[PDB]
């Protein structure tokens, strides 16, 4: 059949995905840019990522679809477009990865995050990346190319000149590249990278709730043992324990939680010096005292803390799911090139599956604004707003 029918439907449906990558991502950064709740270290990686995935709409999938007609062209010039959708999905794979540890940063030491993690540094950052991207991605063009064999027969018969080549992918970069240095080096080590990082993330705020559980039911416990105790020596005790709990909690409104504990702290130090005396009676009625403070300041602290940890769980989700929505979108075109080079007795996969790969791995600049919004309710309010008004 001819082969301008089935490029048609090809070419039909890059140009549709171009647009939604232009739209959807325009929105993204139009979000960050007017709403101040948006502008921090976190969503100057969303950003950078979604400029990424802009310039695969504007430029990328254009390049594509020139390459797919294997136009006569200077080797160079055909690596260029060739390759510069690597620079972009290596870009968005470092945006990725900042994000993951910027996350982890955050759960693991809040204390000194707004102090480590800041914006002059992110935006170096986020330079230095895409430097090291259009280094990666045009490896090609510093030598490890198929320059020096070209193709002649094919060039021939397209009637292409001296120092020109059919303009095709696969005739251009070396395979050898794409798996081990491309794939394998830069693409799949820094995803399983980002993978321990995420699992470190909801580990770590597990044991955080967890630890926040105990310590709440370390108060409770040693307050019914302190009631039902005999000897003030048995008060001492669970006093003793009750207050190591209640600092280890106050290093973990804001003011109003800080003078809770400094009660707690101080009513308990009240029932401690009792129980030292020997008065056990009156240690175990200021024992009791506890439990208005309890239920006022620390079942509040509490209730917050838990909404907070909960609130990082979600939010690291949600960046999971964009990463993970970002392998999944791109592997099958890096397993298809793993057996076209690795099983040379395995026949070449067929071209519309190949055009499949590709527009799969184009969809990916399509899905994280909406994402944002069916996960991230600040971003889905400002995308109603900019909307309704223009
Ligand atoms: C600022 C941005 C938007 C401008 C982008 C310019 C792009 C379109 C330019 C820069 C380099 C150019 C390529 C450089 C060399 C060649 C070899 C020639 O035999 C065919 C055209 C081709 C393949 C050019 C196509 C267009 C090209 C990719
Ligand atoms: C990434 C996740 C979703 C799974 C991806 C699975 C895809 C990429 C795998 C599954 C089965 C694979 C195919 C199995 C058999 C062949 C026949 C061989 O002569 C060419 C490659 C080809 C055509 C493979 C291409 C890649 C393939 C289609
Ligand atoms: C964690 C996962 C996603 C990493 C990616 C798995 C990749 C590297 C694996 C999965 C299936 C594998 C392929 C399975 C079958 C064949 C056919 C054989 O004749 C050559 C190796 C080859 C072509 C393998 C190459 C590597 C491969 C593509
Ligand atoms: C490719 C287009 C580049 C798009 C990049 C536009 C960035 C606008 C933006 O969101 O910036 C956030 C703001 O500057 C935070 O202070
Ligand atoms: C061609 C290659 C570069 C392409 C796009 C530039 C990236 C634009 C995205 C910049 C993201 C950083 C940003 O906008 O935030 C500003 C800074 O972080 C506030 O502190
Ligand atoms: C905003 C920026 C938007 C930029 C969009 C760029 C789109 C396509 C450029 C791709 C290169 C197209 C190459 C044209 C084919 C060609 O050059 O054919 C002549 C050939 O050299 C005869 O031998
Ligand atoms: C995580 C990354 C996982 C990497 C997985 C597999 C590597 C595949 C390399 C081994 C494949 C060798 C195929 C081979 O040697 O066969 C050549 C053929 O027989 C000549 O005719
Ligand atoms: C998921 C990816 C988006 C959905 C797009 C699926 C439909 C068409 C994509 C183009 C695949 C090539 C079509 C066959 C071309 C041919 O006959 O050679
Ligand atoms: C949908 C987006 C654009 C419409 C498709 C443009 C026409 C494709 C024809 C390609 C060709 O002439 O070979
Ligand atoms: C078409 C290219 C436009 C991409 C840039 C989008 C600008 C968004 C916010 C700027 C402030
Ligand atoms: C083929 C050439 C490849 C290079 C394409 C780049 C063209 C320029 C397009 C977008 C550059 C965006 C620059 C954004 C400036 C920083 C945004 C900000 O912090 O305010
Ligand atoms: C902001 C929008 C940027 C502009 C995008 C322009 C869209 C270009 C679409 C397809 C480019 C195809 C170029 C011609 C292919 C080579 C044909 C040939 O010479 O054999
Ligand atoms: C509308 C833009 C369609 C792009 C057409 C590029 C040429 C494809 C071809 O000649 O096979
Ligand atoms: C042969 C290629 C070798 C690499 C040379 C470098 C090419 C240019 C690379 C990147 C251009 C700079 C883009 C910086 C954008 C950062 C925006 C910001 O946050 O300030
Ligand atoms: C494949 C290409 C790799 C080439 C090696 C890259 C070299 C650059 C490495 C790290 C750059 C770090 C930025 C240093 C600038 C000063 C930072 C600062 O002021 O603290
Ligand atoms: C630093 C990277 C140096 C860039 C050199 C580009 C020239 C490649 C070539 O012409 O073959
Ligand atoms: C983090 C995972 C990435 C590292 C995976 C390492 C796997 C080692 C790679 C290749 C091992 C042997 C390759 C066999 C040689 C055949 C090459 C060929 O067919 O041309
Ligand atoms: C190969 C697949 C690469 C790993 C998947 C991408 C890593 C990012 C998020 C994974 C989901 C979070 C872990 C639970
Ligand atoms: C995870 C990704 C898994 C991708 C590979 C899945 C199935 C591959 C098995 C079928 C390939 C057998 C070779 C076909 C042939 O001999 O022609
Ligand atoms: C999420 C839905 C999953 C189904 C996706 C459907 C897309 C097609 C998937 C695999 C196609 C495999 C085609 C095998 C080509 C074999 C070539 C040959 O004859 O040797
Ligand atoms: C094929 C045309 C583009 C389809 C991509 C749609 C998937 C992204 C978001 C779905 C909601
Ligand atoms: N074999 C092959 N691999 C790729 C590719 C890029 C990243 C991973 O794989 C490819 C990309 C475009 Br865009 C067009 C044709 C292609 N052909």
């Amino acid at each position: 059949a001819p082969p301008i029918m089935g490029s048609s439907v090809y070419i039909t449906v890059e140009l549709a995905i171009a647009v939604l990558a232009i739209l959807g991502n325009v929105l993204v950064c139009w979000a960050v840019w007017l709403n101040s709740n948006l502008q921090n270290v976190t969503n100057y990686f969303v950003v950078s990522l979604a400029a990424a995935d802009i310039l695969v709409g504007v430029l990328a999938i254009p390049f594509a679809i020139t390459i797919s007609t294997g136009f006569c062209a200077a080797c160079h010039g055909c690596l260029f477009i060739a390759c510069f959708v690597l620079v972009l999905a290596q870009s968005s794979i470092f945006s990725l990865l900042a994000i993951a540890i910027d996350r982890y940063i955050a759960i693991a030491i809040p204390l000194r995050y707004n102090g480590l993690v800041t914006g002059t540094r992110a935006a170096g950052i986020i330079a230095i990346c895409w430097v090291l991207s259009f280094a990666i991605g045009l490896t090609p063009m510093l030598g490890w190319n198929n320059c020096g064999q070209p193709k002649e027969g094919k060039a021939h018969s397209q009637g292409c000149g001296e120092g020109q080549v059919a303009c095709l992918f696969e005739d251009v970069v070396p395979m050898n590249y794409m798996v081990y240095f491309n794939f394998f080096a830069c693409v799949l080590v820094p995803l399983l990278l980002m993978l321990g990082v995420y699992l470190r993330i909801f580990a770590a705020a597990r044991r955080q709730l967890a630890d926040l559980e105990d310590n709440w039911e370390t108060l409770n416990d040693n307050l019914k043992v302190i009631e039902k105790a005999d000897n003030a020596a048995q008060v001492k005790d669970a006093l003793t324990k009750m207050r190591a709990a209640a600092l280890d909690a106050q290093k973990a409104e804001m003011k109003d939680f800080r003078h809770g504990f400094d009660i707690l702290v101080g009513q308990i130090d009240d029932a401690l010096k009792l129980a030292n005396e020997g008065k056990v009676k009156e240690a175990q009625a200021a024992a009791e005292q506890l439990k208005t403070t309890r239920n006022a300041y620390i079942q509040k602290y509490l209730e917050r803390a838990r909404s907070t940890l909960q609130k990082e769980v979600h939010a690291a989700k949600s960046a999971a799911i964009i990463a993970g929505l970002f392998a999944l979108c791109w592997l099958p075109l890096h397993i298809i090139n793993c057996f076209t080079f690795f099983c040379p007795d395995c026949s070449h996969a067929p071209l519309w599956l190949m055009y499949l790969a590709i527009v799969l791995a184009h969809t990916n600049s399509v899905v994280n604004p909406f994402i944002y919004a069916y996960r991230i309710r600040e971003f889905r309010q400002t995308f109603r707003k900019i909307i309704r008004s223009h």
